[PDB]
């Protein structure tokens, strides 16, 4: 009766001699019969030599998986009535490295990810047992610690990693990242395996449109021809796709009239004339544009284009009699006798509305006397005794200071009570 | 032969555990060295092993799955025996919480999915008689849920889950019951009340009673006259629900000169003289904001419509007065001067009627809008005057009316 305890590395060569029962147990000298055995396909003893040998190669991972202890039993009988209990352990060697399901994974991370957020990653697997199994994961974060790593265990004592966002992300600062996750096992020959993580930084609508300048001032000549270009506004959004697709439109509080007068093309941003711009109607107008991106929760942006009109001499002067005497002027009417009161006007402004008026001949004896703003008195010029005329067809002329100028005329008749 | 017994805990005092004599095949028993002198003893002359007191497996072996007591007795003629008896667990304990009520402070702003710690329970019993799981009683339409998670040992702990959003303004407090259940065929349970105070987050804007108002006031109204008392309400708590009034960013300065709004009441009152002729009606754009963080503004608009009073007498102005001396035989109707009358008021208050002092020989003849010609009335002779002090009178149609006069002198040559 004798126990024997062996222990042998895995991946032994087929036909490797494990032991010598006869010599190790101190039996005689002969016959070595096998009573029973855990694995007949793996271990056998030569009947006439007492040598215990491997029948095939032995992969401890295929036999005992992760078990810390891995044993094979064998019960032999020796020459002439002596029994031996052989038990041999198969030791683990670090002949396997941790392995990932791929060499590269790809993920979709929005730049809106809050710092601290954590993201799944594929775990690695080491079939080796004990100290030769999975030890930990480690990251190679190239972007000065933008990404971190969290390592957590599960019930069986195996670990899995997860990505951490240690500081915020910004697509518009870096669109893509690539960082390498490695898995390390224990054992004196440390086995490792790596995987590249290729992360797409998704766009979040975090940029407002921006007009080249908040305010503009544009001069246009009044009565400008339809379709005249007013201005091409340009707004830019640094986001992607629709988040960075600008749409222009008239603000809510631009008056209807202005909407009648101008047309803005929604995609170009071109403001062009749509109606006749009368200076006498309105000196200058305000066009309040707004631009918005076509993303969700869109960000509006306001701009202000002041159109300042230029007055052109497009109104001739008008003449209007407030009161006129009749046809009965006395021969001896003193110089300065009032004959009529008149107004002259010009809707234009500046030189275009600057008037100068005169009588057709005064050769007839009448003077025009300007008393008030746009108010003239036509009176008698001379005594009506030497150059006496039976009837007069007085005609007033008004002339503005335009380029070119404009003039209008208007007549009335008067008689003298001359020969009686 | 050793003797191996196994007996439930909390046995009756003096319960017979075993019979040494029969089990070990011996003869009729002194105790040499036993594990527990107070728990088990053997009757000297019968060989019977009995309990001396109760056995609480929890007090002896705590959570240990196996719980054993040794005992060494002998019998006549050097008959040595090894007795060993295991104590089985029974579910004589329920899970227990450190209290019967917890209270929590959860803000209504808590994101759905958020989870909150809760106190765990403890069962002293062993194995299947220990803590099994927790269960919640959420009475308010499944407002809150429960997550149960294991620890390194295999012990479980609960935490509250917010499965959908909360709203203080809809329900200020909640109370829900968390119970812990153990295994064992008599299933033991123990409960704890969670009293959760729902904190306010500034999630309500102020609200004016109406977006727009229209108020009439008489021009030149006396200082301090009340224009309107605005009222805005915020349904939030504390500063989050504290209304503050102010004039909007885009109301012209002049209006700011004309009106005063009290920041806390919301009372808009007159601060300057309201001249109708300056501006017929004005717009006062008020805003109310709560005193919480990221405050929510709200806009209201009060249009002040003025009423015109006859506060402008009529003004007279000579456009032309010719010379200071007319012709002796000037025909009736000779123009002597052109004059204009005006009144800054509107309506009847600005409706004028004018006349000359006499008919002296001068008429007033209105030719155009607010334009009159003073002419000679009749033929100039048979009179004791050389120069005339002509005086014009204008009279408006106010209540009461107003009148102004203005004179000029002319001579006869
Ligand atoms: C909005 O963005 C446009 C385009 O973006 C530019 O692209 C190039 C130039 C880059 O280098 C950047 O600098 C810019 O962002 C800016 O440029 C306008 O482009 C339009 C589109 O082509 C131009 O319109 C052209 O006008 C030509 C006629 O030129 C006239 O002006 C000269 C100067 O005196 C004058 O001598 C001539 O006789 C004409 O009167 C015409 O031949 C062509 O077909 C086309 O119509 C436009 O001219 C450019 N800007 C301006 C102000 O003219 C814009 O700068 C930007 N908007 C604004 C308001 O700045
Ligand atoms: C803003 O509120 C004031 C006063 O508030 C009132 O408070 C209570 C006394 C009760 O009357 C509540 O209904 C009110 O909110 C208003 O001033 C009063 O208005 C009521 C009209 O129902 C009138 O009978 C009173 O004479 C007013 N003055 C008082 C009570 O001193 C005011 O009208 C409110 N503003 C607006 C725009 O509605
Ligand atoms: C021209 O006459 C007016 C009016 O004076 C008199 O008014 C009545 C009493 C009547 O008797 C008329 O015949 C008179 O002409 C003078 O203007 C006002 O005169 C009063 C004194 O009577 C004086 O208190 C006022 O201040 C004067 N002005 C006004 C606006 O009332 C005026 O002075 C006379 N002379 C000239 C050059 O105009
Ligand atoms: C308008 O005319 C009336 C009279 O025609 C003037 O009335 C007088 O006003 C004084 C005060 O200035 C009173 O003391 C008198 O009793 C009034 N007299 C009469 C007869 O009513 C009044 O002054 C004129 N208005 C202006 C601005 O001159
Ligand atoms: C008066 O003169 C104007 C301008 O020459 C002329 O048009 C008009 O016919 C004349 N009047 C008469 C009655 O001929
Ligand atoms: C005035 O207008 C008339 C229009 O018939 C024109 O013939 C004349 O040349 C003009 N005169 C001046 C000075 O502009
Ligand atoms: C892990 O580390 C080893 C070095 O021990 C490398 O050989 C391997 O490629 C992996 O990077
Ligand atoms: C980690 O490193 C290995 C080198 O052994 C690569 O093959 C792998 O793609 C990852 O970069
Ligand atoms: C836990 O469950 C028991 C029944 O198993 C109840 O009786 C007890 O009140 C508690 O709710
Ligand atoms: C659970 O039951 C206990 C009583 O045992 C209470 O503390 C609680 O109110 C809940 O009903
Ligand atoms: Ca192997
Ligand atoms: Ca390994
Ligand atoms: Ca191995
Ligand atoms: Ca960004
Ligand atoms: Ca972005
Ligand atoms: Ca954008
Ligand atoms: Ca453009
Ligand atoms: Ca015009
Ligand atoms: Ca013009
Ligand atoms: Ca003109
Ligand atoms: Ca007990
Ligand atoms: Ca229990
Ligand atoms: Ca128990
Ligand atoms: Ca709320
Ligand atoms: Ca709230
Ligand atoms: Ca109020
Ligand atoms: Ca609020
Ligand atoms: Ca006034
Ligand atoms: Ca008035
Ligand atoms: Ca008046």
């Amino acid at each position: 009766l004798k126990n024997l305890n062996y222990s042998v590395p895995e991946e032994q060569g087929a036909g490797t001699v494990i032991g010598n029962i006869g010599r190790d147990a101190r039996l005689q000298p002969g016959s070595y019969r096998v009573l029973e055995n855990s694995a007949p396909h793996l271990l056998d003893v030569d009947a006439d030599s007492g040598l215990l040998y491997t029948k095939q190669r032995i992969d401890r991972e295929s036999l005992c998986r992760h078990n810390a202890k891995c044993q094979l039993s064998l019960e032999v009988f020796a020459n002439d009535k002596e029994i031996c209990m052989i038990k041999v352990e198969i030791q683990d060697i670090n002949d396997n490295a941790p392995s990932f399901s791929s060499d590269q994974i790809e993920m979709d991370i929005s730049e809106n990810a809050a710092p601290g957020t954590r993201f799944p990653l594929t775990s690695a697997h080491d079939p080796d047992a004990g100290e030769n199994g999975l030890r930990t994961y480690l990251l190679t974060r190239d972007d000065h610690g933008l990404f971190g790593l969290d390592v957590k265990s599960r019930g069986d004592g195996t670990k899995f990693p997860e990505l951490v966002i240690q500081k915020a992300l910004d697509r518009e600062q870096q669109n893509h990242h690539t960082l390498v996750l490695t898995a390390l096992d224990g054992g004196e020959p440390p086995r490792s395996a790596t995987v590249q993580i290729n992360v797409k930084v998704i766009d979040s609508n975090d940029n407002s449109p921006v007009f080249e300048a908040p305010s503009y001032l544009v001069e246009l000549p009044e009565n400008a021809p339809l379709g005249t270009v007013v201005i091409d506004l340009n707004a830019t959004d640094a986001d992607e796709g629709p988040n960075g697709e600008v749409l222009y439109s008239f603000s809510s509080y631009v008056p209807d009239r202005v909407r009648e007068l101008f047309s803005i093309d929604p995609k170009t941003g071109l403001i062009r004339v749509k109606g006749n711009l009368d200076y006498e109607e309105n000196g200058m107008l305000e066009i309040d544009v707004q631009a918005r991106d076509l993303g969700p929760n869109p960000i509006p942006a306001h701009c202000k284009v002041t159109v300042k009109l230029i007055d052109r001499n497009d109104n001739a002067p008008s003449i209007g009699f407030v009161s006129v005497r009749q046809g009965a002027l006395s021969e001896a009417a003193p110089p300065g006798t009032v004959i009529a009161l008149v107004r002259v006007t010009d809707r234009d402004s500046g030189k275009n509305g600057q008037l100068q008026c005169r009588v057709l001949g005064g050769s007839v004896p009448f003077k025009l006397e300007e008393n008030y703003d746009n108010f003239y008195t036509v009176v008698t010029d001379r005594p009506l005794d030497r150059e006496t005329q039976d009837e007069y067809n007085v005609t007033i002329v008004a002339r503005d200071g335009g380029s070119p100028p404009l003039n209008s005329t208007k007549s009335f008749a008067i008689k003298i009570l001359d020969h009686h």
